[PDB]
């Protein structure tokens, strides 16, 4: 009957603790088509950011090309961004590239006594695989690139110029339902940080026990089990200041 994704999201390890809920909803879904909405909001770093985005995804038997648009909100603050993003695909393999587009202009910040703050643009790009003959295990490559004078891309107390970061993260999946995973990240002027992260995924597809069941696991990381996975990006709005 019904079709899509609600997650929920963990995380700790510094910088950006905190929990999230995520919807991806299909509004349109046939074998070579699937046009979808995702909501979803999270409570992160000390402040309240909500998200909003559509895209397609589209299907060969051996890939998948995808598009989406994201306004993202952060309350707190009162920053505005737009987001665009592409998917490339395939069975135990997701491609992901982001841009991430500033709507809201300097204002005095949230955070940060005495500075201005606003969304510092960027872009990232996003690799997720699975070990085929044992889909359970994942590993995660990002690459990420951020520009401004000031930019908070690791945390506010350490501004950094045109900051970049490269993550590499290993996560584990026994059954569908949850993953667990560990990031390392380093970045520019030799910054490092570890973030600790556990997903709880509900998929509407599914009965309750095929959830439970590690034979599920590998369906889930094919290409076709994978339709309904959010989109990967960042929902965080990195800022940068003055
Ligand atoms: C702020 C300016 C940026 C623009 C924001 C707009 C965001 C919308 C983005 C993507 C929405 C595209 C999805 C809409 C595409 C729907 C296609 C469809 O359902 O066709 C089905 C028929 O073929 C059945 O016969
Ligand atoms: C579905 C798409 C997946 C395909 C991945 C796309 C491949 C992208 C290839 C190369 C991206 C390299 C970005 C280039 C790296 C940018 C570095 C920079 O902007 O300057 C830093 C200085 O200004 C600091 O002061
Ligand atoms: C710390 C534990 C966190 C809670 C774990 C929750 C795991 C799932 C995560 C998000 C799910 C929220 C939305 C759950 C929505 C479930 C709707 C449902 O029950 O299906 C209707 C069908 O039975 C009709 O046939
Ligand atoms: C080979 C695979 C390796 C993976 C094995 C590594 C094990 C780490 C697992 C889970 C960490 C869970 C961290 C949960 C985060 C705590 C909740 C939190 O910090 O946020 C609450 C916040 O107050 C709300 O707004
Ligand atoms: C609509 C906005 C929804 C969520 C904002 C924050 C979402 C946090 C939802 C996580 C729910 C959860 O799993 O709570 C576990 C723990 O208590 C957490 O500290
Ligand atoms: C700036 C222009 C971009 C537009 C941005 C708006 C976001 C959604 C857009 C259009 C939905 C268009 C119609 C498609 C929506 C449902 C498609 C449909 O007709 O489904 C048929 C039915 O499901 C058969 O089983
Ligand atoms: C403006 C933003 C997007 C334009 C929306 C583009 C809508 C393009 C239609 C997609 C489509 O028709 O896909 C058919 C599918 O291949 C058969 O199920
Ligand atoms: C900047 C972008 C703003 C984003 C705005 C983009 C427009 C669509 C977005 C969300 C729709 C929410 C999902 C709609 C849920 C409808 C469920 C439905 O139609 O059920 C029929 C079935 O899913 C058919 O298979
Ligand atoms: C920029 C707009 C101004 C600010 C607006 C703030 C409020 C909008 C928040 C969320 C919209 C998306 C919610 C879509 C939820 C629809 C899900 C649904 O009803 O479809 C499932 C159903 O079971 C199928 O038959
Ligand atoms: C740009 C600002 C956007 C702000 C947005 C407001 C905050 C929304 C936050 C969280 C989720 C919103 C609730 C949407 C719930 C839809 C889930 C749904 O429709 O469920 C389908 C059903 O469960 C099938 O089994
Ligand atoms: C139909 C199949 C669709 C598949 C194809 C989808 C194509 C668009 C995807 C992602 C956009 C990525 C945007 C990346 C923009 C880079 C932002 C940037 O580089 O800003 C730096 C600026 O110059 C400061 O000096
Ligand atoms: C559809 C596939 C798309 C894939 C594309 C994703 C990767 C490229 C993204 C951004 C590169 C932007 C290049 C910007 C790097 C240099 C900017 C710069 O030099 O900064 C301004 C200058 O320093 C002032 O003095
Ligand atoms: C536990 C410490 C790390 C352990 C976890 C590391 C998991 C491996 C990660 C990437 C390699 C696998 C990526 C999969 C690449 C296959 C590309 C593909 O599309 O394969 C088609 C498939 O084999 C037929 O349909
Ligand atoms: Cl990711």
């Amino acid at each position: 009957q019904h079709y899509g994704t609600a997650e929920v999201n963990l995380q700790s390890g510094n910088n950006f603790d905190g929990s999230s809920l995520d919807f991806l909803l299909p509004f349109y879904d046939s074998e070579k088509m699937l046009a979808f909405g995702q909501v979803g909001a999270r409570y992160i770093d000390s402040r309240f950011t909500a998200n909003l985005g559509a895209g397609q995804r589209f299907f060969l038997p051996a890939n998948m090309l995808g598009y989406n648009v994201f306004i993202d909100q952060d309350f707190s603050g009162d920053n505005t961004r737009l987001g665009i993003g592409g998917e490339y695909w395939r069975d135990y393999f997701k491609s992901s590239v982001n841009g991430y587009f500033r709507m809201s202009g300097w204002h005095e910040s949230y955070n940060k006594k005495d500075y201005d703050e606003r969304p510092a643009n960027g872009f990232d790009i996003r690799f997720n695989g699975y070990l085929p003959s044992y889909p359970a295990l994942g590993a995660k490559l990002i690459y990420e690139q951020y520009y401004g004078d000031n930019v908070a891309l690791f945390n506010s107390d350490k501004l950094q110029s045109n900051p970049g970061a490269a993550t590499v993260g290993v996560n584990y999946t026994p059954i569908p339902l949850v993953t667990m995973g560990i990031d390392y990240r380093h970045g520019t002027g030799n910054e490092n940080d570890l973030l600790y992260s556990m997903q709880f995924r509900y998929q509407f597809d599914k009965s309750w026990s095929q959830q439970i069941e590690p034979q599920y696991v590998n369906e889930l990381r094919t290409l076709s089990g994978s339709r309904y996975d959010l989109v990967q990006r960042n929902n965080n709005i990195i800022l940068e200041y003055k």
